[PDB]
């Protein structure tokens, strides 16, 4: 690594969880409006500026849906960038819920609620433009071959 | 996260360690020369296009180091451009070693060697300039505060 490259550095960063249930079932929460409803995403928020992005992601998901979840293992990360030139690195862990656990979103101006979608119900929700980044399909993906689960309807 | 941004391609993906034995050493590779001894950086190389970062960084720590390591947990990641316009994301987690082992460095055309240095020879390396990548200080200082362990000698 001993080729020089220069630094491009990244504003924002922000932190999520692909979790899923003992039956493969994702957890996504939604947007709240755009007659049409919110899109769907993980949960995922902010990692704030120092802080270590795989504990933001524990804090975001707990945030969001009430659940205290245990990161597993590292999906990936990817770069986008706003119309002001901002970039924003996005990380995605895969996750699972401590046991016992009540879903319970935080409601707020931003996420209408949360909930478990089944692989099949997910298919659909893909198809129908409903999931903002297609990413989390893709994720989605990656998680159910860790974990051994069917792959989605296709 | 409903706010439109644009995807930045990252062509290449690198996944490495900061490695730290029970009393705080970091383990480090040696670039073979550049009369100039070659420069030091974390074990760490390329992630093959759609495998998992995390497993790569074990791979790759296997690879140059001889030693079979654990994912303990995500550092933090980072982007750089090389001259050509090529970006490359580079990830970084902390690392155990797995017990009862001995070093075994791949000496090869881009590895000299590999070794722990302590905290206070790093410093002595940091200041001389030594360190390929600065990162390396902001991530060994990272691993350091998560495990316990005195801060850099400063």
């Amino acid at each position: 690594e001993h080729d020089e490259r220069t630094h491009v550095p990244v504003e924002l960063r922000a932190a999520g969880v692909v979790l899923l249930n003992e039956r493969g079932d994702i957890l996504l929460v939604q947007e709240k409006g755009i007659e049409k409803a919110g899109l769907w995403h993980i949960p995922s928020g902010a990692v704030e500026d120092g802080e270590n992005p795989q504990d933001a992601a524990v804090r975001e998901a707990c945030e969001e849906t009430g659940l205290r979840v245990r990161p597993v293992k590292f999906l990936g990360a990817y770069l986008g960038r706003f119309p002001d030139g901002v970039l924003i690195l996005r990380h995605v862990w895969l996750a699972e819920p401590e046991p016992g656990q009540t879903l319970a979103p935080a409601f707020t101006d931003e996420i209408a609620e949360a909930s478990f979608v089944s692989r099949e119900d997910f298919a659909q929700l893909y198809a129908a433009g409903q999931i903002r980044m297609y990413q989390t399909k893709l994720f989605y993906a990656d998680a159910l071959r860790e974990k051994g689960f069917p792959a989605l309807p296709v």
